[PDB]
């Protein structure tokens, strides 16, 4: 039993909900939150622009440290920071970036990291402003996580439209 609330159940371990997963990171303060992240961790829009905003910038403080000691992830590649104001850790996740050209095959690498995990918070990898198809992306999330993954879909007409089209 853990604290997530209103989810929709999709399969065994996956999860979904609309939501806001700023707010909902403040309410749970879930172990893992998982940002969307790109590989210089310059959290500057989306999903990740939005959480750095709530640790009032000490998220991309960090970030910058990790950046100068380790250099860039990769694409489909994840480390570990911490979670701040938000939960304990933050996961950081890259996906493919549709919008840069990059090789949509990534984004099961990507949901791997996930795996590592035993419960999360998290977003649809690759969608909104990195460019994928969410509908692509929430079927590679149920066909790659193993784990207990709660997911928050921003977009309320986004929302409906991945469960009414959910198989
Ligand atoms: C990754 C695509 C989704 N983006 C988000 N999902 C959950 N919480 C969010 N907070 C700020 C952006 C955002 C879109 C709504 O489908
Ligand atoms: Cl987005």
């Amino acid at each position: 039993v853990n604290s997530f609330s209103g989810y929709l159940k999709l399969t065994d371990n996956v999860y979904i909900k609309n939501a806001d997963i700023v707010e909902e990171a403040k309410k749970v303060k879930p172990t893992v939150v998982v940002n969307a992240a790109n590989v210089y961790l310059k959290h500057g829009g989306g999903v990740a622009g939005a959480l750095n905003k709530a640790t009032n910038n000490a998220m991309q403080v960090e970030s910058d440290d990790y950046i100068a000691t380790n250099g860039p992830l990769k694409v489909g590649g994840s480390c570990v920071l911490s979670g701040h104001n938000l939960a304990k850790h933050c996961l950081h996740v890259v996906g493919p970036n549709v919008n840069k050209g990059e090789d949509i095959q990534l984004l099961k690498s990507a949901y791997e990291n996930f795996n590592q995990h035993e419960v999360l918070l998290a977003p649809l990898l690759s969608a909104g402003i990195f460019g994928a198809d969410p509908i692509h992306s929430l079927r590679v999330c149920v066909d790659t996580v193993r784990t207990n993954v709660y997911l928050a879909v921003f977009d309320k007409n986004l929302y409906d439209k991945l469960v009414s089209s959910f198989l």
